[PDB]
């Protein structure tokens, strides 16, 4: 029943591995197409001149074609934002993966976000120039990073904080739902709408940390079994730029013993299904509380021939999400939040692969595969994120 402002996502988990959105910027407009990504708060992409950049879906952001741009340069030698200052302009550097960089330098220049029903806002940003990517950057269809994190004291205003203090008119919310393909980011609340029925109400977890959109996660049942060697708090980022959740290896290992097993790739190879069905409940060093519900997947997942191929990495793909059982995180209190199939398995060709991988370097992230098929709703002043099941919209990239 508030105002809210949509703005439509494209990508998947497959294709993509993430969802974007465009932005103009600019005088005039040049449109930009940007990762949505709530695990950053820069704003960057590459820029005209930039001699070792990827091909994306737009061109490179051609300052001299904006009569708006500046290019932040340092007199003095001395930057804002204790910035470096390298060959007379304040840096724009990031690390990523193992060792690569992507380095450049910051300007400013108009930013315009415009709505699909047509409610325009505008601002001045802060903004970092590829003049170089790696890895992973050199092939990405899309053309930039849109960092989602909020603005830290005497640091560069972030999108988020500028979005809202020229909107006073929404309140400081904003929703990202994820389909399969597409999804919606929606700014000044979430859409009861999309709620699924009449309709279900919102999970509230307080975040851990300020400026931050950490949560602790308390465990992870799997067939009525915490998984998690710990009950401690367990803080995991809320991170639409992953395209995968990410668990600690022991957590991972727990959990893929179990989908290992319920990955049968020849129904009718008697050794393999005779492995699996001389399985007792001593025989697992982790008794499952709800060993039956365990029985009843494997036997349906036999009975309905849901077949499994293993693709790189030992990562499982069935052909039916029928059978696969639900996941519980536990958050504050006892509250088990389900996690269903049609979220942590994404659709690869025409199987549902698992989308739930090792942690890299002790950074925990729930990514997109826990947001697939839900809103969770960013509510910036009371400091908490709500998750609720919603039938998110959908956007094929032939429309845009
Ligand atoms: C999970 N995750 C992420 N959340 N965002 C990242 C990213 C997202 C994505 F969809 C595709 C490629 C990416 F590089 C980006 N990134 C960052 N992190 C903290 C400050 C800054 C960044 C960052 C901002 C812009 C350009 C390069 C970087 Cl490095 C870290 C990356 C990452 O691994
Ligand atoms: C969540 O935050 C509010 C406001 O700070 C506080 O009153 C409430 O007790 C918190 N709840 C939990 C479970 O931390
Ligand atoms: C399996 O073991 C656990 C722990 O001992 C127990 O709670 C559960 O009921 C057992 N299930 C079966 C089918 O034996």
């Amino acid at each position: 029943k508030d105002l809210l402002y949509k703005y439509k996502l494209y990508g998947d988990i497959d294709e993509y591995a993430y969802y974007f959105l465009d932005i103009d910027i600019g005088t005039p407009e040049q449109r930009i197409s940007l990762i949505l990504d709530t695990g950053s708060s820069s704003l960057s992409f590459p820029c005209a001149g930039c001699k070792n950049c990827g091909v994306h879906m737009e061109n490179p952001f051609n300052l001299n074609n904006s009569k708006t741009s500046s290019i932040l340069y340092c007199e003095n030698e001395e930057c804002p934002f204790k910035l470096n200052c390298v060959k007379g302009k304040c840096e724009y550097m990031q690390s990523y993966c193992e060792g690569s960089q992507i380095s450049g330098f910051y300007f400013s220049d108009v930013v315009s976000v415009v709505s699909y029903n047509n409610e325009r806002v505008t601002f001045r940003k802060l903004m970092g120039c590829h003049m170089h990517e790696e890895s992973l950057f050199l092939y990405q269809q899309a053309t930039g990073v849109l960092g989602m994190s909020l603005s830290k004291p005497q640091g560069i205003p972030t999108f988020v904080n500028l979005l809202f203090d020229n909107a006073p008119q929404l309140k400081q919310v904003f929703t990202i739902c994820i389909s399969e393909n597409g999804g919606e980011l929606i700014a000044g609340g979430y859409d009861p709408a999309y709620i699924v029925r009449e309709a279900e109400k919102v999970v509230w977890e307080n975040v851990t940390r300020k400026y931050y959109y950490y949560i602790k996660v308390r465990g992870l049942d799997m067939f009525g079994t915490n998984m998690m060697s710990s009950s401690k708090g367990l803080e995991m980022l809320v991170d639409s730029g992953s395209t995968f959740t990410h668990i600690p290896e022991d957590l991972y290992n727990k959990l893929n013993y179990f989908f290992d097993i319920l990955c049968i790739q020849d129904m009718n190879n008697a050794y393999d299904v005779n492995k699996r069905l001389k399985m007792t409940n001593e025989s697992f060093n982790n008794p499952l509380v709800q060993f039956d519900d365990f029985r009843k997947s494997l036997k349906s997942i036999i009975a309905k021939e849901n077949m499994c191929v293993k693709i790189v990495d030992g990562v499982q793909c069935w052909k039916y999400l029928e059978g696969l059982p639900d996941l519980f995180v536990t958050l504050s209190n006892n509250y088990k939040m389900k996690w269903q199939p049609h979220s942590y398995l994404y659709k690869k060709e025409s199987f549902w692969c698992k989308g739930i991988e090792k942690q890299v370097n002790n950074k925990p992230i729930l990514g997109l595969t826990f947001f697939k098929n839900r809103q969770v709703i960013f509510d910036i002043q009371k400091n908490r994120i709500g998750f609720v099941d919603a039938n998110c919209p959908s956007h094929p990239t032939h429309t845009r």
